[PDB]
Parts: C-alpha cells; sequence; structure tokens
C-alpha cells in the first residue's frame, strides 16, 4: 500500500502544475512581450488544474485516506523567454500529469480497489 | 504560407478530440461500467476542447483567414474496455493536440507573423 | 425494437445540426460579410443543440440502451452566401430533429414503453 | 415601409410562443401526466423565445422604430392531452416562428436595410 | 373552494405585471426619450414578475391544482410619456399584485390549508 | 437643493427595507413556523433591496454627490407573528420606498436635472 | 447558556463589519478621491461580510435557537480621509470579527455543543 | 525603491496563506473530524486569497513590474487538532496579511507612487 505516496505526489503535482502555469500567464501578460492569447490560455489551466488538484483531495477524505502537503517549487523560471519553449515545457509538463496520474492507476489495477479505480 | 491547411487541421483536430472525450465519458456512464469519477472528468474536457475549438475560429476571422470543416471522425471505438485503456488514448491524444498546436507555432516563427504567434 | 437505431441517429442529428449550426455562425463572423447578430444567433443554437444531444445521451444510459457515434458529417458548405439562403437550411434542419423527435415517439407510443416516452 | 407590422407581428409571435410554450411545460408537470423531462424542455424553449423575443426589441430601438405590443394571445389549450400531439404543435409552431423570420428578412432584402438584414 | 380562481387571477395578474414591466422598460430604451438606468431598473423587474409568476404554477402543480391561463392584456399604452407617470402606474400596480396576494392569503386562513398558506 | 437629503433618506430606506425583509425570511426559517416558501421569496427580497441600494450609491457619486450613512433601523419585530401580518407590513413598506422614489422624482422634476431625472 | 447573547452579537457585528465595508468602499467611489482598486476591493470584503452574517443566521435557526437583531450602527465616519487609516481600521475591525468568533468559540467548548461547535 | 521586494513578498504571502486556508478545509474534510461548516469556510478563503494573489500579479503588470515567485511553503502542519488553534492561527495569519498590506502601503506614501497607492 505504497499507494498513498503516490495520492500526496499526484496532489502536489497538480499543484505546482497551476502553479507553473499561472507565472506563464503573467509572464506573457508583461507589458513587453504581451501575447493576450497566450496569458489567457495558461490562466485557465492554472484554474484547471487548481481545480483538478482539489477535486482528488476531496476524493481522498472519500476514501478516508491522509493527505499531506509537500511546497509548490517555484516554478523552474519567471521568464520563459518565447511563448514555444513554454509550449514545449506544458507539453511535457501536462504529459507527466497525465502519466502519473495513469501511474498511480496500474498500482490500483494490481491490487483492486474501487475506489481508487477513480481519480 | 501553408499555415493555412494546419489551421484547419487543428481546429478538426480540437473538434475530434472532445468528440472522443465524449464517448469516453458516456461510456464510464452507462449502468454496467459506472465511474462516475471518470465520466465527469472526460465530459469536462470534452466541453473545454469544444470550447478551445472555437476560440481557436473566431481568432482566424480575426485574422482575415478562412474556415474549412472537415468531419469529425468517429471515435476509434464505442467502448474503450477499460479505464486505464482509455487514459493511454487520451494521453496520446492530448499530446497529439498540443504537439501540433507547437507545430504550427514553429511554422509562425520562421515566418513573423504578429496575429499568428497566438493560438 | 428498432428504436435503439433511432436513437443514435436522432444522437447524430442534433450532433451535425450543431456543427451546421457552428459554420453558419463562424461564417457571418468573417470580416467580409459581418452579420454579428446573425453570428450570435447561430452561435447559441450551436451550443443548444450540442447540449440537447448530450441530453439525450443522458437519458439513454439511464434506460441501459447503447450509444453508437457515427461521423459527425461536414457541413453541405462553408459559405451559406446568404443570410436568406441559411435561413432556409435552418428551417428545412430544424424541422427535420422535430420531425424526427416526433417520428421515434410514435414509435413508442405504439410499444408503451414509459422511459422511451421522453426525450 | 409595411416591415414596421412585421416586427410587432414578429414580436408578438415570439412571446406568444414562449406562452404555448410555458403551458406546454407545466402541463406535464402535473403529477397526473408527470413526464419531467418534457415539462423541462418546455420550460427551456419558453424562457428560450422570450429571451428572444426581447432581443429583437432592443434591435428595434437600435434602428429607431416603434415598438406596438398586442395581446399574448390565450394558448390554444390548457391540456395538450398528449406529449406526441404537443409535439407537432411545437413542430409547426416552431416552423411558424422561423418562416416568419424568414418572410421578414426577404422584405428587406427587396428594399436594402443594412440593419433589418439581421435579426 | 373559489380560491383555483384566485391563483390562475394572481399568475395571469404577475404575467400581465412583467409584460407592462417589459413595455415600460423598451420605452425608455427608445433613442427618443433614452434614460437607461430607467430602461434596465423596469427589465428586472420584468424578470423578476415572469420568475415569481412561474414560481407560483410550479407551486399550483405541487398542491395538485389545476392551471388555466388567460390572455396578457396588452399593456395599457406604449409610450408612458413620461419617467414620473410611469412610476406611479407601476406604484400602484405594484400595489395590486401585492394586495391580491394577501388577499388571497386571508382567503386559505379561513380554511386552514397547510399548502395554500405560501405563496 | 434639499434633495441631497431625499438621496440618503431613499439610501437609508431600502437599506432598512432589506434588513426588514431580512428578519421576516429568517423568522419563517425558525423550525417552529416552517414556511419555507416565505423565507425564500423575503429572502430574495432582502437582496434585491439590498443591491438596488447600493445602485443608488453607485449613481450618486456618479453625480459628484455626497453619501451619508445613518443607522439601519432595527427591525419592528423578530416575530411578525404570521405570514399574513408580515404581507401587509411589506404591502405598505414596498409603498413607501416606491413612493419616496417617486416623491424625490418630482423634486427633480420641477428643477430639471438630467442626471436625477434617473433612479 | 449566556451564548444566545454572543450570537446575535456575531450577527450584528458582521452585520455592522459589512456596513462599514460598504461606505470605505463608496467613498474611494467618489470623483474627488478615486482609488477604484479599493472601492472595488472594499465591496467585496462588504459582500462577504454580508453573505457570511447570513450564513450564521441560517445555522442558528438549524440549532432551534433564537434570532435578535439590534440596529447596525453607523460606520464611525462617512470619509476615512485616507486609503491607509481605512486599512488600519478595516484591520483592527477584521481582528475583532474574527477574535469574536474566536471568543464565542472557546465558549462552547467549556460546554461541548456539537452544532455551535461550528460557524 | 525596495518596495519591488514587498510586492513579491505581498504575492507569495497571500499564496501561502490560501494554501494554509486549503490544509485547514480539507483538514476537517476528513472522516474523523467532519466539521463539514468549517471545511466549507476555509475553502472559501483558500479561493478568495488565491483570487486576490492573482489580482495583485494583474495589478504589477500594469505597473510594468517584475513579478519573482518563490515557493509557496508547507503548511506549518497537515493537523491543526482542533477548530479553535486553527482559527488562532488564521486570526494571526488574516492580520499577517493585512499587515503587510498596509507594511506596502506606507512605502508607496513616502513616495508618492499614484498606481502603487491601490492594491
Amino acid at each position: 500500500q505504497d499507494s498513498e505516496a503516490a495520492i500526496n505526489r499526484q496532489i502536489n503535482l497538480e499543484l505546482y502544475a497551476s502553479y507553473v502555469y499561472l507565472s506563464m500567464s503573467y509572464y506573457f501578460d508583461r507589458d513587453d512581450v504581451a501575447l493576450k492569447n497566450f496569458a489567457k490560455y495558461f490562466l485557465h489551466q492554472s484554474h484547471e488544474e487548481r481545480e483538478h488538484a482539489e477535486k482528488l483531495m476531496k476524493l481522498q477524505n472519500q476514501r478516508g485516506g491522509r493527505i499531506f502537503l509537500q511546497d509548490i517549487q517555484k516554478p523552474d523560471c519567471d521568464d520563459w523567454e518565447s511563448g514555444l519553449n513554454a509550449m514545449e515545457c506544458a507539453l511535457h509538463l501536462e504529459k507527466n500529469v497525465n502519466q502519473s496520474l495513469l501511474e498511480l492507476h496500474k498500482l490500483a489495477t494490481d491490487k483492486n480497489d474501487p475506489h481508487l479505480c477513480d481519480f
């Protein structure tokens, strides 16, 4: 039952992902590299991940499990220096949050858990 | 200026992605494999992609470009037969819609276009 | 019990109708034939049909029935070339989606089904 | 310029259509013929037409035109006695409100009016 | 049990009151007597009464009672000719809808009805 | 220019009216005299007046006028002891807030003020 | 059981706090000391406290307790004369409403009350 | 011009405060110490601070200033062990975020800055 570690790691990973999505958003918001259509897309994903991270917290208490929170790490930079480097970063970061959601799911498959099969 | 092909292909790709996200959602909605927490997640992504696909349509008319719509292809199946195979499919499909968004962006970088730099 | 065919055909017909309503909307959105009050009306009907099409999908799983999705056919054109030809098209297309809803209802009348009597 | 008559007639026709859609809705709401999924569909169309009727009123004052209101006629019955007779009635009534919208539009085509071309 | 007459009369009275509130609203909306802050107040009361009129319809079916709809009479004029004459009219009309709500309530007091005591 | 007194008196009168509407609402909310349909109606009017009272405050600063706030007087009782005595009270109190709105309007008529003509 | 006094005092304290937050908001709204970003922050806290004050009223009727309302005292001034003096006032006033919420909670701790432990 | 340090410190302080408000919320959400009315209050403050923290980020780019993000520190515990100790913590933490907002404001007073005077 090492899955509890994967819950709090999935919790802190989406929490981190919205934090990276937030600084990406307000980077394109600076007067200097104004790209309104990108600052809006990244702000929304920031809110989308922050909501999905809380949905998993609620589903944890529904399962009688414990929630341990770690730091939300600093985003790897404050300037992404481009809309195309940040898209590379979000593309790999979106894959990291969805592969880890799949990683934690194959753990609950090998041990049939009717409540951990969701998330 | 082959980018117009990549616009309508990006338009039809997100339109398709929400269509796959919809059948994934209502698959877990069938009384037989009831996984409410998955049918809700896939329904939301279906609405999220359908909205983002229309956002790109609006940004196209803001650019004086033409919008050509193709069929929204049938989802590759009506039963995903698992919550873990569908997660594999969405993980690769989410990567296909975000890599193609990056593909179309490096095309507009090589030809500076101040309006196509967004999307 | 040929009605299941009429369900998936009613599902794919409203799905198609919103797709036609979408291209109609963004046609009047092009800078060239800007008719803001028409692009707004057709965008709303597109969202109205897409919602009503999902309502019927939900009502199908409530009935233990199967949902089979076909392609959403390409709209018959990308340019309607007028606000009055498109109104003819939507008037006949709105009649086609409401007559087929009535067609499927007289099928459930001849075979009393207390759940198929709704839709 | 007989079109002003067609405006107030289109205004009072959608106003009437929502009134018929309302009594249809609360008919299926009576404990006796409870068909929740029909009372909800007709309530929404009642709100949809009442909104669209006010949208045309606003567009009239934008055109400097006069708004004359007539009675909202009594719905042709208080009991539709069936979900299939009411669907016939709404199908023909939906056609009457969309054909008259097309009727008024071919009037503004023969006399180019850049503001009456919308509605 | 003459109260059913007072229900449908209270139903048609609020329905009428929103109809008067609507024409009052769009009167101050005409370019000629533009008083934006009045057209907004009367539009809202029009929506407020139309909602409260439907709330009473729902409460009627909860009571197993019948709903009979009459015409929504034409508003007594299309031009109120002033913001101060219309305020007189709404002040007396608001009193007419709230006194009749009290009239119908003293009828249900004299005959204890635990469901008609609300409205 | 005694109208400023009538502004702050109209401000404090609607502020008071929502305060009376609030205690009326939560009176019918007590387990003892549970009349859910009345506690909901009075809660809404409480929110409706509190909003309309702030709308007049905003319109005052748009006019460069001063806003002086007095106490919101205690509601005349905590128990209305009936749904029919409170309806009498609200009927007269609704008339007091709408007559005073008319009182302040005939003051601005006698002295043409293009901004005080609204409210 | 002196806690009922602390309920109505907590009720009237948040009611007062929103009243102070309202005049603070519309003070910075006057053309003279226009600080839009402050008038918005204080308007929101005014709505936030007014909502939280009603939440406690509802929780009181859930507990079968009585609600006695006092006057909402006049805010200590109509002009705060600065954005920094008002911040001092709100900082101490926010502490007064949260310490009193804690004051009332240690009263319910000393007397175990499973419903008063919330608020 | 040491104020930029106080901006990013105010940004990271509200970001932290919502993070503490979140774990406080879902602590009372655990089946073990279920206090629904507290988990709801702390969840809302978590969303309220997360929004207010982004409002200050937007106001920073409006000022041409730089945004540097630090870690969101781990909340000082995962269990507050009581609803009364957490209220002490939030009372002092709410004072820390509002005193620092006042601290940064007296810095902009001593150096008249017409845009930093808001926040």
